[PDB]
Order: structure tokens, then C-alpha cells, then sequence
RNA sequence: AAUUGAAGAGUUUGAUCAUGGCUCAGAUUGAACGCUGGCGGCAGGCCUAACACAUGCAAGUCGAACGGUAACAGGAAGAAG
């Protein structure tokens, strides 16, 4: 069964003529724990509800990745907007070593051990999906062997 | 057998994304200060005035190199209570 995790919940203001109205935005990541991971960004005027919305959207935007064992193939660089990401497969008995929301994304995607680092802005929203871009463009030996033989 | 290696957070805005500074979570020391203080092992102990120094000790040893009896530990002769 899928597992879901909540990264952060924020508050945003609209300052209408009448006054100031506050809304809540939630970011969540869902995944099967083997190959499939997705993220959702929901909003609402109450917390519990925004979370719900997010989950729904995440489930419907899962993506697939190839994982040599519980680890990546090769080092990959992820970039989006203003957040750079770097990851290394590392050995097996090392645990997960990552920062804010990278632990969430990788654990949900099913990476039991990896070395990760974030450069530039650390904005949960960008860092999420910046990791996922790298996992997207990761190339596996099986799909690179389509060139010829092995 | 002797390469098992990399975490971030707070803070500018009504709110957002950047840029950019400040601050914190770690480790370490020949440390000092405050409160407190049972024992043991190993190590350490003037980082400032190469400023000035009372007192004691820290370079002596060879008679199997040679003249010698100033100490005195023996012996012999001689003079003697
Ligand atoms: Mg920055
Ligand atoms: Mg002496």
C-alpha cells in the first residue's frame, strides 16, 4: 500500500478590501516505496482540508524510477527554479542522509540508503520536484543497453 | 583486510519567489570563570615580563700518569710514665 508524508503547511494572505483573509497551503508526497513517487501541493482555508486535497493530487501524479537495489544508479544532479540537488548511491549499510523534504521524497520513493545535498535556495516546494526531476532523468543500465548488447 | 563518503533551521514581506547578510544546531583546547564534587588508571600543567631574583642542588673522575704526607685506618723501630 502507498505511504504519504506531509512536508510543511504554510499560511498565505490575500488582504481583501474588507481586511486580511488567511489560507493554508500544504505539500505532501506519496509513493509505493519501490519505484513510484509523486508530490501534491494543495490549498484551502483550513488545514485538514488542504492536506486532503494535496494527497489526492499527488496520487494522480506519481512517476516511475529504476532503482538498483535500494539505491540510485549513478550520481544525478537535480535543478529547478533556484534549488540545486546532488545525490550519490553510496553503499548499502549507510542509511538515508538527506536534508529537509529530501528524506521524505527519497524514503517514500523507496531509497533505503543514499547521500544527498541541497545547494541554493532551500524551499520545500522547489526542493521537492527538484529531487524528482533528477529521479526522472536518471538512466538505468537496462535502458542504456538498448544501444547494443551490454 | 588497511577510502562505509556530503542533513539543515530561524530571521526582510499583507503574502510569494529570488538575491544577500546575521544567528543557531557539531566537533575541538595547554583553556579561564560560576555552582558542585567519591575513587582509581594514563596523560598534562607560565600561552603574559627573553621581567628581576634570596636560598639549596644541577660536572666531575682517574694513586693502574707523577712528586707527596695535609686527614687518619694499620704496622714496625726507638725513647719512655
Ligand atoms: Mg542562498
Ligand atoms: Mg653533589
Amino acid at each position: 500500500e502507498l505511504q504519504e508524508k506531509l512536508i510543511a503547511v504554510n499560511r498565505v494572505s490575500k488582504t481583501v478590501k474588507g481586511g486580511r483573509i488567511f489560507s493554508f497551503t500544504a505539500l505532501t508526497v506519496v509513493g509505493d516505496g519501490n519505484g513510484r513517487v509523486g508530490f501534491g501541493y494543495g490549498k484551502a482555508r483550513e488545514v485538514p482540508a488542504a492536506i486532503q486535497k494535496a494527497m489526492e493530487k499527488a496520487r494522480r501524479n506519481m512517476i516511475n524510477v529504476a532503482l538498483n537495489n535500494g539505491t540510485l544508479q549513478h550520481p544525478v544532479k537535480g535543478v529547478h527554479t533556484g534549488s540545486r540537488v546532488f545525490m550519490q548511491p553510496a553503499s548499502e549499510g549507510t542509511g538515508i542522509i538527506a536534508g529537509g523534504a529530501m528524506r521524505a521524497v527519497l524514503e517514500v520513493a523507496g531509497v533505503h540508503n543514499v547521500l544527498a545535498k541541497a545547494y541554493g535556495s532551500t524551499n520545500p516546494i522547489n526542493v521537492v520536484r527538484a529531487t524528482i526531476d533528477g529521479l526522472e532523468n536518471m538512466n538505468s543500465p537496462e535502458m542504456v543497453a538498448a544501444k547494443r548488447g551490454k
